[PDB]
C-alpha cells in the first residue's frame, strides 16, 4: 500500500552548500597545523629549551585534542518525524490503539534535598500525556524509603484526578501546573472553548490548596517521631530505618482503582521501595533503576523504558508519539538501542554564566554522533528499548542459561521472551505482587549478570555512558530525536559550586572508566562497534587529561614575564604569517561551526570560558584523585578546587605587573615582544576572568583560609621563580 | 477600621511585612511556607477589602482637596476645631485599644492615639522636637 | 525612466553587508601595509582609519544581526555580497 510504504521519518543531511567548505577548512586547517608544528620543532629557542619543550609539548596535545574533538563532526545529520503517519498507521480514530506499551520510571533518594513538588509536578506531568491510559505506566523509585514521598504521590495521585481531564480538553502545555501557571505568555492564545476561564481560574485555585497540603506535609514531616513513623490507619511505616527495611510496592491508580473527574482512567502510578539490608550494596541509581526494570516486567511488562529525573518535566506531551515514530518502525525499531532527546532547562540568567544552557554540545556533537551509530546515552530522557538491556543483540543488522543471566524468577523470564510488551498469558494475575517483591530483593542479583551485561552497569559513576557503550559495542543503533517543542525540561544549578561539583562527579567517572576494563581503547573489538564511535568514545573518556596542558599553557606568560624569556626565537616574516595563517583558520572554523550550528557567539564565547575554567578546576582533582587511586588508597563549598584558578590568576597579574615595572618604567628603549607577552596573559586572564568577578563582585563568598591558601603558595612560586 | 481586619489575618498566617502595600506588591512566591488550609480564600478576601480601603482612601483625598467656604465640618455635624492651621487648640482621640470594639475574631487591638498640640500666633513650636516632646 | 521593468526581500542588505566588509578588509589591509611592513612614517593613516570607524559605527546594526541572535540570512545573499566584494577588491587593487 502507497500509505504503508510512506516512511514514520526521514533523515535530513546538511547541505552540501555548509557542508563541503566545512570539510575543506577541516582539512586545511589540518595542513596548516602540521606546517605549524614542523617550523615549531626543527627551531628550538636555545637560552630557553626547556620552556619551549614545555609550550611544544603543550600544543602537541591541544592538537591532539582537536583532532580526536573534531573527526566525529564529519557527518552531522538531522532527523524529522511525522505523527500524522503514526496516526494513520497504528492511532486511527474509532478503531483500538495498536501503539506499545511504555513505561515511565522517576528515581528520587531524598524528599529534604530534592523537595516533593517538585517530583509532583513531574509525576503530574507524566500523567498527563498524549497516550492511552491502559498502553502507559509510571513508576517512581525511593531509595531514602521516606514516607513524605508516599503521602506526596498519595495526593498527586488525588490531584491527578483533576489535572489530567482539564488539560486534556484544554490542550494546556506545558502539563507541569507550576510552570503552566508561571508563564508570562498570553493564556489565551489559540483557545476556542468557551469554558476555558473559569475552568482554568477553578483549576489554578486547587493548584494553589494543593500546594499548601504539599507544604504542610512537608513541615509535618520535618521531625522525627520518637516512636518512628505511623501511618493513616496506625500500621508504622515499614521504612523507618532506611538502611533497613523490606521492599514495599504501592498502586495508586489504574486499572480498577477509581476513575477520574469525567469517569475515565488514569495511567497507573506505582511506587516502588527496593528491599535494603545491612552489609549489601545498593549499587544507587544503577541498581535502582535495575529494581525498576525487573519490577515493570512483572508487572505490566512494556517494552520500551522512558527514563525520567525527579528535577526533569515532560514537557511536550506528543514526545512518547514521537519516540514511537522511531521505535515502531517495522526495519529501524529492530535495531535502534534507545532514542536519546536533548536536555534543557528553565530558570537560567539571560546570559547563561554558567554556561548552563550548554547549546555547543548538544547542537554540535550530539548531531555529529547521531550521523554515525547514534548519541551516547546521557543523562535523563532516554526511550530505551527492553530487548537491548538484556544483552541481546540486534535483530536486523535452555532455561539454565536464563537462570543464570537474569534470576531465579521464573515469571520474569516468562515476561522477558514477550517481544510486543504485556503480561504473558501464561501467568496467574493474583501472584503478581509476590513476585515483584521478590524481585527487589537485596540478594536477588546473585551470580547473575545483573549490572555486568545487562541493564544499567556498574563500576562507574556515570553509569549511562557505560551502558551506551556496551549497547553500542553488541552493534545497536541509536537516534537523536530533536522536535520542534523540547521534550524535557529541567532545573539548572544556580551558584558555580553546584556546576562544578558536577563537573568533578563526571570527570571522575570518565577517569573510571578510563581505569577499568571496560576502555574504548582495548574493549569492544568484536566489529560492531564503528571506528568514529569508538574515537568518540575515547575523546569522551581522555577528555578531563587535557588539564596538564591548559594549567602548563595558562603559566606560561607569567613565567616568562617573571624570568624574562620568550617561547618564539625571534619574531620572523614566515612565522608571523604562519601565525597568522593558524589564527585566521581557527577563527573561520569556528564560524561555520555557529552558521551550520546555528549557535550565537555569546553562548559559545561563554562555553569556551567555562570549558577553560572546568579543565583548570575540576579535571585537574579528578587526575589527581585517579592518581591518588593508581598509586595509593586515599581519597577525599568544597573550598579545595578555587584554589589552582584564583592563584593562576594572581601570579598571573602579578607577573603582568612586574613585567611592566621592568620592561617600561625601569628598561625601556627596546621592550621588544611584551605586546604579545602581556596579550597572552590578557587572553589568560579573559578565560578566567570570572573568577576574579566573583571573588571581587557580590552574590558570591569565599573563605579566608582558602584565599591565605592561595596567596602563599603565589608568593612561594613567585619566589621561586624569581630566585631560579 | 481596616485593622479590626487585617491584624488578625497576619496573626493567623505570619503574614511579613504587615503593611498591605508592600505585601501584596511583593513578587516573591506568597505560598511558600504556608500550612494553614484556609490561606487562599482569606487572602483573596483580604486582597479585595484592601483594594476597596484604597479606593475608599483615594475618595476621602479627593474630598478634603478643595477646602469649603465655611470651613470643615466632621460627620456629626460639629465644626472641625483645627480649620486654622496656625491657631487651634490640643485635640486628642482615641480610636482603639481597651473598651472600644474588638476585632473580627473578638479580641481587642493596640490603642491609636490622635494628638494635635495646641498652637496660637507668636508661640515657636519648635517642629518636630516640639511635637515629639508633646 | 529607461525601461519598463520591476521586481524577506534579499537584496536590498547586499549593499550594505558588502560595503560594510569591503571597509573592514580595507581596514586591515591598510594597517598589514602601513604599519607591519611599512612603519616609518605612516602618516594620515591615524585619520585613514578613524574615518572607516566612522562608516564602521554608523552601519554597525548589520554586523550585529548578521552575527548576533534573534537575525539571519540565507547563505546565497552572503556569498553574493562576499563574491561582490572580492570583485570589487580584485579591481581596485589591479587599477
Amino acid at each position: 500500500m502507497d500509505e504503508g510504504r510512506q516512511p514514520l521519518w526521514r533523515k535530513l543531511p546538511i547541505s552540501s552548500s555548509r557542508i563541503n567548505p566545512y570539510r575543506i577548512i577541516i582539512v586545511l586547517r589540518i595542513a596548516i597545523l602540521c606546517l605549524f608544528f614542523h617550523y615549531r620543532i626543527l627551531h628550538p629557542v636555545n637560552d630557553a629549551y626547556a620552556l619551549w619543550l614545555t609550550s611544544v609539548i603543550c600544543e602537541i596535545w591541544f592538537a591532539v585534542s582537536w583532532i580526536f574533538d573534531q573527526f566525529p563532526k564529519w557527518s552531522p545529520i538531522l532527523r524529522e518525524t511525522y505523527l500524522d503517519r503514526l496516526s494513520l498507521r497504528y492511532e486511527k480514530e474509532g478503531k483500538p490503539s495498536l501503539l506499545a506499551d511504555i513505561d515511565v520510571f522517576v528515581s528520587t533518594v531524598d524528599p529534604m534535598k530534592e523537595p516533593p513538588l517538585i517530583t509532583a509536578n513531574t509525576v503530574l506531568s507524566i500523567l498527563a500525556v498524549d497516550y492511552p491510559v491502559d498502553k502507559v505506566a509510571c513508576y517512581v523509585s525511593d531509595d531514602g524509603a521516606a514516607m513524605l514521598t508516599f503521602e506526596a504521590l498519595s495526593e498527586t495521585s488525588e490531584f491527578a484526578r483533576k489535572w489530567v481531564p482539564f488539560c486534556k480538553k484544554f490542550c494546556i502545555e506545558p502539563r507541569a501546573p507550576e510552570w503552566y501557571f508561571a508563564q508570562k505568555v498570553d493564556y489565551l492564545k489559540d483557545k476556542v472553548d468557551a469554558t476555558f476561564i473559569r475552568e482554568r481560574r477553578a483549576i489554578k485555585r486547587e493548584y494553589e490548596e494543593f500546594k499548601v497540603r504539599i507544604n504542610a506535609l512537608v513541615a509535618l514531616a520535618q521531625k522525627v517521631p520518637e516512636d518512628g513513623w505511623t501511618m493513616q490507619d496506625g500500621t508504622p511505616w515499614p521504612g523507618n530505618n532506611v538502611r533497613d527495611h523490606p521492599g514495599m510496592i504501592q498502586v495508586f491508580l489504574g486499572q480498577n482503582g477509581v476513575r477520574d473527574i469525567e469517569g475515565n482512567e488514569l495511567p497507573r502510578l506505582v511506587y516502588v521501595s527496593r528491599e535494603k539490608r545491612p552489609g549489601y550494596d545498593h549499587h544507587k541509581k544503577a541498581g535502582a533503576m535495575n529494581a525498576l526494570v525487573r519490577v515493570s516486567a512483572i508487572i505490566t511488562n512494556a517494552p520500551y523504558v522512558l527514563n525520567v529525573d525527579c528535577d526533569h518535566y515532560i514537557n511536550n506531551s506528543k514526545a512518547l508519539r514521537e519516540a514511537m515514530c522511531f521505535m515502531m518502525d517495522p526495519t529501524s525499531g529492530k535495531k535502534i538501542c534507545y532514542v536519546q532527546f536533548p536536555q534543557r532547562f528553565d530558570g537560567i540568567d539571560r546570559h547563561d554564566r554558567y554556561s548552563n544552557r550548554n547549546v555547543v554540545f548538544f547542537d554540535i556533537n550530539m548531531k555529529g554522533l547521531d550521523g554515525i551509530q547514534g548519541p551516547i546515552y546521557v543523562g535523563t530522557g532516554c526511550v530505551f528499548r527492553r530487548q537491548a538491556f538484556y544483552g541481546y543483540d540486534a535483530p536486523t543488522s535452555s532455561q539454565s542459561k536464563f537462570e543464570k543471566k537474569f534470576g531465579q524468577s521464573s515469571v520474569f523470564i516468562a515476561s522477558t521472551l514477550l517481544e510486543d510488551g504485556g503480561v504473558p498469558k501464561a501467568a496467574s494475575s493474583a501472584t503478581l505482587l509476590k513476585e515483584a517483591i521478590h524481585v527487589i530483593s537485596c540478594g536477588y542479583e546473585d551470580k547473575t549478570e545483573w549490572g555486568k551485561e545487562v541493564g544499567w552497569i556498574y563500576g562507574s559513576v556515570t553509569e549511562d555512558i557505560l551502558t551506551g557503550f556496551k549497547m553500542h559495542c553488541h552493534g545497536w543503533r541509536s537516534v537523536y530525536c530533536m522536535p520542534k517543542r523540547p521534550a524535557f525540561k529541567g532545573s539548572a544549578p544556580i551558584n558555580l559550586s553546584d556546576r562544578l561539583h558536577q563537573v568533578l562527579r563526571w570527570a571522575l567517572g570518565s577517569v573510571e572508566i578510563f581505569f577499568s576494563r571496560h576502555c574504548p581503547i582495548w574493549y569492544g573489538y568484536g566489529g560492531g562497534l564503528k571506528s568514529l564511535e569508538r574515537f568518540s568514545y575515547i575523546n569522551s573518556v581522555v577528555y578531563p587529561l587535557t588539564s596538564i596542558p591548559l594549567i602548563a599553557y595558562c603559566a606560561l606568560p607569567a613565567v616568562c614575564l617573571l624570568t624574562g624569556k620568550f617561547i618564539v626565537p625571534e619574531i620572523s616574516n614566515y612565522a608571523s604569517i604562519i601565525f597568522m595563517a593558524l589564527f585566521i583558520s581557527i577563527a573561520a572554523t569556528g564560524i561555520l561551526e555557529m552558521q551550520w550550528g546555528g549557535v550565537g557567539i555569546h553562548d559559545w564565547w561563554r562555553n569556551e570560558q567555562f570549558w577553560v575554567i572546568g579543565g583548570a578546576s575540576s579535571h585537574l582533582f579528578a587526575l589527581f584523585q585517579g592518581l591518588l587511586k593508581v598509586l595509593a588508597g586515599v581519597n577525599t563549598k568544597w573550598t579545595s578546587l578555587l584554589i589552582p584558578p584564583l592563584t593562576l590568576l594572581i601570579i598571573n597579574i602579578i607577573g603582568v605587573i612586574v613585567g611592566v615595572s621592568d620592561a617600561i618604567n625601569n628598561g625601556y628603549d627596546s621592550w621588544g615582544p611584551l605586546f604579545g607577552r602581556l596579550f597572552f596573559a590578557l587572553w589568560v586572564i579573559v578565560h578566567l576572568y570570572p573568577f576574579l568577578k566573583g571573588v571581587m563582585g557580590k552574590q558570591e563568598g569565599v573563605p579566608t583560609i582558602i584565599l591565605v591558601w592561595a596567596i602563599l603558595l603565589s608568593s612561594i612560586l613567585t619566589l621561586l621563580w624569581v630566585r631560579i
